[PDB]
């Protein structure tokens, strides 16, 4: 078990091909769930469940430059499940990151921070039980 919120290094910044994983279980009554993609104190993708805005569920997505949010990129699809076991996936691609929930297909974001090997931590917080959070190469 990994202590929320959790720091991922991802040494020498991410790169088309490089799979992160992330492994955890949703808390009975979740708000919110949330992964960081950092370059320094910018967030070049921040992805952001959010289980009950106005009495609907959405993921929230978007970049932090200078300490400043961008336009949000939205997604009513919501694959999460409060209390339930849930598989992440971001494939980094040359131009978006891909990302998969228990095996299907969520979402991709278009890369707004360019510099991709300068983006070399990954923050994971919420309210979920964290399994697993690694990353590999295919
Ligand atoms: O409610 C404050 C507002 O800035 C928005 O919320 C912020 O959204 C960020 C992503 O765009 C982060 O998720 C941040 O943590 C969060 O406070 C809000 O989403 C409004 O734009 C809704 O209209």
């Amino acid at each position: 078990p990994l202590i929320v919120p959790y720091n991922l290094p991802l040494p020498g910044g991410v790169v088309p091909r490089m799979l992160i994983t992330i492994l955890g279980t949703v808390k009975p009554n979740a708000n919110r769930i949330a992964l960081d993609f950092q370059r320094g104190n910018d967030v070049a993708f921040h992805f952001n469940p959010r289980f009950n805005e106005n009495n609907r569920r959405v993921i929230v997505c978007n970049t932090k430059l200078d300490n400043n949010w961008g336009r949000e990129e939205r997604q009513s699809v919501f694959p999460f499940e409060s209390g339930k076991p849930f598989k992440i996936q971001v494939l980094v691609e040359p131009d978006h990151f891909k990302v998969a929930v228990n095996d299907a297909h969520l979402l991709q974001y278009n890369h707004r921070v360019k510099k991709l090997n300068e983006i070399s931590k990954l923050g994971i917080s919420g309210d979920i039980d964290l399994t697993s959070a690694s990353y590999t190469m295919i």
